């Protein structure tokens, strides 16, 4: 089967969110083996699934393929749904997330540190982007 793992939506604010997934293994049919599959990770409003917006559109020919999408232009207090569309024929499972209100936090001094930030001698100056 086409195995597409979906990573839970994180870094969610009112206007943006970081979503991702991993296309572990791809299948299609004869003739389409070794094809650069267009990964379009689509998101829409839970209230309006007609507004199919593209979070990210990239091409993958190598699997497992880890893809991520940074969504901006989100509506506050709004529930959204997302899926990874791989090639012209496949879609993943459906996840849903909800944005925040117009009172969001900066999330830089205190961020959700799920991994350990233990790096012997921190050479990287994270003033451009803070790692999760």
């Amino acid at each position: 089967m086409v195995e597409i793992a979906i990573n839970p939506a994180s870094e969610i604010t009112a206007t943006s969110a970081f979503i991702s997934g991993t296309v572990t293994k791809f299948e299609q049919s004869k003739g389409f083996y070794g094809s650069g599959c267009n990964i379009s990770l689509l998101y829409w409003e839970a209230s309006n699934p007609m507004h199919v917006k593209v979070a990210s559109s990239i091409s993958k020919k190598d699997f497992p393929a880890d893809i991520s999408a940074t969504i901006k232009d989100l509506k506050p207090h709004t529930t959204y749904q997302f899926k990874v569309t791989v090639n012209f024929y496949f879609s993943s499972s459906l996840q849903t997330f909800k944005t925040l209100a117009l009172e969001s936090k900066s999330t830089s001094i205190v961020s959700t540190s799920t991994p350990t930030p233990s790096m012997p001698v921190k050479v990287t100056l994270e003033h451009h982007h803070h790692h999760h």
